[PDB]
C-alpha cells in the first residue's frame, strides 16, 4: 500500500522516520507522498495537524496514523518505542477504520469566498479594537454578541481550546459543532446566551458584522487577518478525516490519560 | 381523536381547560383521560412534566401540547390567548410530529432495580455528608468525583439544571446525554475532569458508590433518598416524547425567546 | 505555657500525641484542655476545624498549631515526622502570631436569635424544595436569587467551598467575606448577579426568605435545619483565629503546595 | 474653584459642557485644563478613562465627576438632564470625597522600565503566538501560566474585563487588586489555579517571559505591543483617584443598578 511520513523535524522524529521507511522496505509497501493511502505523522500535536492540512483535498483516500513524541497524543495512537510493532501491522493490513467530523468554515467578502476545513476548531476575534457580531443561526437573529471572541469546535477539537473555553467534551461519534464564547459582555443592556451552544449537521451559524468588517480567524493553526468581511458561516463538513486503528483505545479512555491520570 | 387535558388547578388554567372541552364537543374529539391520543397540558413547566410522567408508560401513542400559563414555555408552544386557535387546529389533524430523546436511569441495590425516565434530567447528590463516586463510562474508571453531585440532562433538558451548571445547550435532534458537575474539587490530589460530558446513545454511564450507598437521586420534580444502592446507571432511551406541532417554533427561537429577548 | 492536643483518635495521630506530651513533660509546659494557651491538632483539616470549634469562646488567648496527618495542610503547619522539632521550638516560646478573618452568622427567628462563627464558610440552601431569597446589602435589596443555594466564605475559607463555586482565592491578610453562588438561574425573568462578591469589614449581607422559611444552613462542618428563618445575616466577626508560627510559610506557597505541585 | 470639562466630542455632549461653562460663569469658578481642581467627564465610560489618564500626574489634586451620555455609568453619577443641578453643587463646595485604588504596572526590559497606571485593568497577551509565563509572586514561583492571558485588576475594574472572565467583583474600600485567567490550557501535564487570584497591598505579582519575550499589554482602553520584555510586574499603587459627590450612591446600588435592573 502507498504511504508517507512526515516527521516533526528534530533528530528523534527523523530517525524513528529512517526506520520505518527501511522496515517498509521489507514488505509491499511502496513511498508515495503525492498519492498516499497511509500517512503517518511523527512529532506532537502540531505535527499531526500540518499532516491533515497537507492532505486535505484526499481525506477520503487516505488513513491517518500518529506516532507523539510529545506527552500527550489526541490524534497519536503510538508511542516512539511502538515503531517496529507498527510497522509490522500496518505491511499486513491489520486494522479497522474510525472516522471523527469537520467543520466547514466559509469567509465571505464584498467575493471570492474562502472555504477552509478545521480538524480542531476555527476561532474569530477582532482586529483591533471590540469585537461585536450578530449571530444568526438558520437565518434566525440569535444574539448580538460582544466580548473577545467566538470559538467553532469539531467533537476532537472538544479537548483542545474549546475545553479551556468552558465547553463541554463531545464523543466524536456525534456529527456536531460546538459554539464557545470568550469573556463575553453581559449587563443589563448587553446580553449573550452564556452557555456553550452544541449544533447538529444541517444547521448553519452565520457572523455577520455589525461595525467593524476586520476579523482575526483561525483554523487549527493556521491565522488569518480577514478585511471586507461580509459574513463568516460555521457549518458540519460533509467531509470527514479516516483513522487507521489496530487495536481499541476508546475516545473516553483517551481523555481520562489526558485529562487525569497517565 | 381521543384527547385529554390537565390543568395547574387555579382558576384561570381550569376555566381555560372548561372552555376547550366545550370547544372540542364541536367535533369528533373524545374527551378520554386513560388511553388519549393528544394530551394537553396547561399551566408552568411543572404541569408539563407531570403531564410527561402520568403517561410515560404510553409515549409511543401520545402526542403532547403545552399551554402555557407562566412565563415560560420549553414545553408549551400556546398562550392561553390562543387556545380557540388551537381547538379548530386540533380538531383538524392539521399537524406534524416532533420528537426529543429521554434520559433512562437505573438504580440497581443489593435488586430489584429501579428504573426512571427524565424529560429534562436526573441528578444525584449524597443523602449527608461527602459525596463521593466512582464515574465509569462503557467499563472503564474515568475519574472519582468529589463534589456536591452530578447531573445528568437530556437535549430539552439543557436549558435548566444543566444550564445552570456550565453545560452546553444541545439541539434535541441529536441523539445524547450531558453530564455536568455540582462544585467538582479539584486538587493536588483529586481530580475530575472539570468540563460537561456529552455521550451518545449506547454509551453507558455508572456510577458506583466509594462509601457511603446512600443516594438524594431527583428525576426531573421527583426526587427520592435511594438506600444500599450498589449502582446508578445512565442511558440514552429507546422512547421519545412526541410534541405535535402547528407551525414552525424552531428549538434555538424558542432559547432567544426564554434568554435573550422576548 | 498551658497548651492540649487534639488527635484525630486513630493510632497514629494518638500514639503522636502521646510522644509529644511526654516531650513536654521535659519543659514548662502544663497540660491544660480547660483554659490552654497554645492547640495543637493532630489529624485531617475536619480535625483543625474541630479544635477551633471547641475553643471558639477563646480565641484572643489562644493560638492554634496543626500537624495533619492527611495530605493536605491548609491550617497545619506540620508533617507528623517534625514533630519533636516543634516540641523544643513551643516549649521555646520561639513563634509570631498570624491572624486570619472569620465570618459571623446571625439566624433570626420569629428570636431568640442564633449566632456563629465560621473559620471556612457558611452555606444556605433550602429544605426542600427550590431555594429563593431575597439578597439585602446594607439595606439595599441587590437581587432576587434563584438556585441551589448560596456560599459565604471567609479568606482562608476561599481555597475550600467557595474555590469549588468559581469564588476567587483571597490573601487571608484582608478582612473581606466572599459571597459565591451555587447553580444560579438566569433566563430572561429570572436574574442574579452570576459573579462572586467581595465584601469589606462592616458591611452586612442579609438573606431574606420569598416563600419558604425553612433552610440547611452549614457553617464549616456543621449543618442543621433551620425553621421559620426570618432572617440570616452574615458579616466580618470583629474576633479572629491566631496561629503559632515557626517559620515563614506564605499562603501562596500554601496555595501552590496545596493545588500546583507538591 | 479651577475646574475643567471633557467632552465625547458629538454634539449631545458639546452643548452640554457649553451650557455648563455658562452656569459656572454665574459663579467663582475658573476654567483651568492645565491645573484644575475638579475635572468634570461628558461622555461614556471611555471619556471618563481618558479624563483620568489625561490628568495622572496629579491625581492627588484633583477630584474627579462624571455625567454619562451612554448607559451605562460605572464612574458617572450624572445624566445630561441633571447638569443644572451639578453646576450648583459643584459651585457650592456641597461635596465629600471619596477615593477608589489603582494598579501600577512596570515593564521591565533588556531599560529603560515603563510604569503605567490603570483604573480598571492591565492585560497580557502573547503577540503571536503560544502565550506562557511564570508567574511569580513575592518572589515565589507560583504557576506557569499557558493560554490566552492575563488580567490584573482594580476593585473598580471588576465589573469590567475582570466580570467577563470570572472575577469577582470587590467593594473599592478593599485596597487590592485581582488576576483573572483568560482561556487557561490545564491537563495531565499543564496546570494553573484556574480560579481568580486577589491580592493585598504590597504584594507583587511578576510575569516572567518563557519563551519569547513580546507581548501585547493593554492598560485601560491603550493596548501596546511590547518587544524584549524581561518581566511585567504588578502591585496595587501608592496612589489614588478621588470623587466629588454629593450624595450617598453606594457601589452596590451601582452595581445592582448596572447588571440586575434599571
Ligand atoms: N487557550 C487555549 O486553550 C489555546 C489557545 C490557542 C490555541 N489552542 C489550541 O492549540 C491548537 C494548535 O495551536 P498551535 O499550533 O498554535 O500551538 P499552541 O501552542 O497554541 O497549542 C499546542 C497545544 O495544544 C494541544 N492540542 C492540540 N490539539 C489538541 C486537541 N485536539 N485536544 C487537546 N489538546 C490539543 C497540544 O498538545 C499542545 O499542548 C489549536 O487547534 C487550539 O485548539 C489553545
Ligand atoms: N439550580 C437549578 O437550575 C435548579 C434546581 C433544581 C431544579 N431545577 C430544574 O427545575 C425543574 C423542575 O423543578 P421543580 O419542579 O422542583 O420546580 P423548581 O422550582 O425547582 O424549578 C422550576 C423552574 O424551572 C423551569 N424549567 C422547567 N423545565 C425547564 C426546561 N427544560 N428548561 C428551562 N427551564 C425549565 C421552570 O420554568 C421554572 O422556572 C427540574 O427538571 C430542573 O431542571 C433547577
Ligand atoms: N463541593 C465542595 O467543594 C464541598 C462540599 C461540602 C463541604 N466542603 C468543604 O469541606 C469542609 C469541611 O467539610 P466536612 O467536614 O463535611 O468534610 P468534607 O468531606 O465534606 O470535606 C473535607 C475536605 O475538604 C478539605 N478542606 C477543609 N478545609 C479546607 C480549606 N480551608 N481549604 C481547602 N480545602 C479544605 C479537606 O482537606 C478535605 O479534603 C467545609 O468547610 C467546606 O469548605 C466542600
Ligand atoms: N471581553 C471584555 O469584557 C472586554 C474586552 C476588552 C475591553 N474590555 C473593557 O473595556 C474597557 C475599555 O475598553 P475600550 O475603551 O477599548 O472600549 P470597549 O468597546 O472595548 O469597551 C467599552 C465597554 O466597557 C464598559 N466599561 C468601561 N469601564 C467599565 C467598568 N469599569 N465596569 C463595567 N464596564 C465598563 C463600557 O460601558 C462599554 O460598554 C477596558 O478597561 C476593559 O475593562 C472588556
Amino acid at each position: 500500500m502507498k504511504y508517507m511520513i512526515t516527521s516533526k523535524g528534530d533528530e528523534k522524529s527523523d530517525l524513528l522516520r529512517l526506520n520505518m521507511i527501511a522496515g517498509f522496505g521489507e514488505y509491499d509497501m511502496e513511498y508515495d507522498d503525492v498519492e498516499p493511502e497511509i500517512v503517518i505523522s511523527i512529532g506532537g500535536n502540531g505535527t499531526f495537524l500540518s499532516a491533515f492540512h497537507q492532505y486535505e483535498e484526499r481525506l477520503d483516500e487516505i488513513a491517518f496514523i500518529g506516532i507523539h513524541t510529545g506527552h500527550l497524543g489526541f490524534y497519536a495512537d503510538w508511542r516512539p518505542a511502538e515503531a517496529d510493532k507498527l510497522v509490522k501491522l500496518l505491511a499486513k493490513g491489520e486494522y479497522q477504520k474510525v472516522s471523527y467530523p469537520l467543520l466547514k468554515t466559509t469567509v465571505k467578502y464584498g467575493k471570492k469566498e474562502a472555504t477552509y476545513l478545521a480538524l480542531n476548531e476555527s476561532t474569530v476575534k477582532s482586529s483591533g479594537g471590540p469585537f461585536v457580531v450578530d449571530v444568526v443561526i438558520n437565518d434566525i437573529h440569535f444574539e448580538r454578541f460582544r466580548g473577545d471572541g467566538l470559538c467553532m469546535s469539531t467533537p476532537s477539537g472538544t479537548t483542545a481550546y474549546n475545553k479551556s473555553l468552558g465547553g463541554a467534551l463531545m464523543h466524536p461519534s456525534i456529527e456536531a459543532m460546538q459554539l464557545t464564547e470568550m469573556a463575553s459582555i453581559n449587563n443589563r443592556v448587553y446580553r449573550t446566551i452564556g452557555s456553550p451552544l452544541v449544533f447538529p449537521k444541517h444547521h448553519v451559524v452565520s457572523l455577520q458584522p455589525v461595525n467593524d468588517k476586520d476579523f482575526q480567524i483561525s483554523v487549527d493553526h493556521l491565522s488569518i487577518l480577514h478585511r471586507d468581511v461580509q459574513e463568516i458561516r460555521y457549518e458540519v463538513s460533509a467531509k470527514k478525516i479516516h483513522f487507521a486503528r489496530f487495536r481499541s483505545f476508546p475516545f473516553w479512555r483517551r481523555v481520562h490519560d489526558s485529562f487525569i491520570e497517565d
